């Protein structure tokens, strides 16, 4: 039924990574290292990957395991269907701006979560927990204007 992501989220078309290969990308362990905004306390989120668009992260408050799908309308977007420990239950929508795969991934994630008005974010992704700001996405932030991403809770 829902054939694109939610109004008032940014579809990025013109900057997003050509070639996207999401064989590649949703595989191993993802560590959410730094986003242009962020809450306190921050945290440490590892993002596990399995076949079929499944992912398992520790969330604010338990496990939370999602179910993805392409999003139709907008290329290189996903939805996850995901559910939380407490029995709580949300739709998130996520694209791969820029990644090598073996070292980072720069995401955009945006959805209404029961509002009218979006809430979204651009996301740094690290395979290790120690992983940083990788020099080969300086310009692609510069343009982005995301120059001052926030650390999260990895070291
Ligand atoms: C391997 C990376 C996979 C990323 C999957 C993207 C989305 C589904 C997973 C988690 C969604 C979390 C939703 C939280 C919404 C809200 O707390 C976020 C505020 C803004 C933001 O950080 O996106
Ligand atoms: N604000 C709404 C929606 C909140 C909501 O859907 N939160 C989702 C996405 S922020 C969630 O439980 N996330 C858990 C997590 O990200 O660990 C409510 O309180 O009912």
């Amino acid at each position: 039924e829902v054939t694109s992501i939610p109004t008032g989220c940014n579809a990025l078309s013109g900057k997003i990574m050509s070639g996207f290969d999401a064989n590649r990308f949703f595989t191993g362990d993802w560590y959410l290292t730094h986003s242009r905004d962020s809450e306190v306390p921050v945290r440490c989120e590892k993002y596990q990957t399995g076949s079929n668009l499944q992912l398992n992260f520790n969330g604010k408050n338990g496990d939370v395991k999602c179910s993805g799908s392409t999003v139709s309308g907008n290329q290189g977007f996903y939805s996850f269907q995901c559910t939380t420990t407490s029995g709580g239950s949300f739709t998130s929508y996520m694209a791969v701006v820029e990644t090598d795969y073996a070292n980072y991934a720069l995401l955009y994630r945006c959805g209404l979560y029961g509002s009218t008005t979006p809430k979204d974010n651009f996301l740094l992704f690290n395979r290790q927990s120690s992983g940083e700001i990788p020099a080969g996405l300086s310009t692609k932030l510069n343009q982005l204007e995301l120059t001052s991403l926030n650390k999260l809770g990895c070291s």
